[PDB]
């Protein structure tokens, strides 16, 4: 199709509208349904204290 990359590639096919969209974009352009899991993992978490005794 086009030949010339301007920045970086790395389009992402969305799930939702199943639509085309550039990496630049942070959300889909279609359907407009964020991408970005933003998951947290299961990892243990404690109050951040004193790092040295
Ligand atoms: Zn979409």
């Amino acid at each position: 199709g086009s030949s010339g990359s301007s920045g970086d590639e790395g389009y992402w096919d969305c799930s939702v509208c199943t639509f085309r969209n550039s990496a630049e974009a942070f959300k889909c352009m279609m359907c407009d349904v964020r991408k970005g899991t933003s998951t947290r993992k299961p990892r243990p978490v404690s109050q951040s204290g004193p790092s040295s005794g």
